[PDB]
């Protein structure tokens, strides 16, 4: 039984009030109030369709992932990672794909800076369409299940999925929902051998998720990197000063971009 499982159980043995408190004990947050209001108001400039923009930004401004050229955003959701990449210097084209439809986040049309370089389409199940060509491959797909083995299965489906989209020196940021389950650990070790990078924990993630992102421009022993998070999450179960620290949201400018 891996350390991460010991955690997942305690997580689950949590009560209504408890869980909610733990979910955010000492984590980083994005101040989205006004941005959400500007959007519900119909604004399409500056605002980020979600908090994923900020989340991606964290990896990007630390060169853990350097999006350039043709960017494919698997499970783009409302557009958070895509609209954000749409403003990055070296980016030429960004194509984001999602299931969408009733009961799922649907892409929000925006006019934020570089928007004209962004193609967003729902009604697409990435697990089956054929692989396209891409310089950078982003993927934030992975549904959380109270059942750790369910998550691991979902994570394996995602790994193999991106495995088919990764050519030789492609930039990537792939959400690895459950990296502690024996079996994902294995797959990851192989994936690392083939396409380098390492797993990295984003401070904007909630404690209720043991998610780590496989980012290209970073090294680190997989087993070692997954355990440092298992311990962190467990330490955070017992907190004093369980408050989150916020930070301003990302401003995505507005208007078109020329090449
Ligand atoms: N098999 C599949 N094919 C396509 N999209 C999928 C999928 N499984 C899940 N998704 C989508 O993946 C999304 C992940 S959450 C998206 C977060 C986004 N990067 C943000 O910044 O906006 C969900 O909105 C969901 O609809
Ligand atoms: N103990 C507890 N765990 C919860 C509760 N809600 C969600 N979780 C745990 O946290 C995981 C995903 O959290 P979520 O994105 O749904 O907040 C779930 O897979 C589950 O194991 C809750 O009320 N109590």
């Amino acid at each position: 039984e891996t350390l991460g499982e010991k955690w997942k159980s305690r997580l689950n043995a949590l009560g209504k009030s408890e869980f909610q408190i733990y979910k955010k004990s000492g984590i980083q947050e994005v101040d989205r109030t006004l941005a959400k209001e500007g959007i519900k108001r119909g604004e399409t400039d500056h605002h980020a369709v979600s908090r994923g923009s900020a989340k991606l930004r964290w990896f990007v401004e630390r060169n853990l992932v350097t999006p350039e050229g043709k960017v494919v955003d698997l499970g783009c959701g409302r557009g958070g990672w895509s609209y954000y990449c749409g403003g990055l210097k070296n980016v030429r084209e960004v194509k984001g794909l999602t299931k969408g439809g009733p009961g799922h986040e649907e892409p929000i049309p925006m006019s934020t800076y570089g928007w004209n370089l962004v193609r967003l389409q729902s009604g697409v199940d990435v697990f089956f369409i054929p692989p396209e060509r891409c310089d950078t491959l982003l993927c934030d797909i992975g549904e959380s299940s109270p059942n750790p083995t369910v998550e691991a299965g979902r994570t394996l489906r995602v790994l193999n999925l991106v495995e088919n989209w990764l050519s030789n020196n492609t930039q990537f940021c792939v959400k690895v929902l459950n990296p502690y389950m024996s079996s994902v650990i294995e797959k990851m070790e192989a994936l690392q051998r083939k396409h380098g990078g390492a797993l990295v924990r984003n401070p904007l993630s909630r404690n209720s998720t043991h998610e780590m992102y496989w980012v290209s421009n970073a090294s680190g022993n997989i087993v070692s990197s997954v355990n440092m998070i298992s311990r962190m999450l467990i330490n955070r179960f017992t907190m004093r000063h369980k408050k989150a620290t916020y930070e301003p949201d990302v401003d995505l400018g507005s208007g078109t971009r020329n090449i």
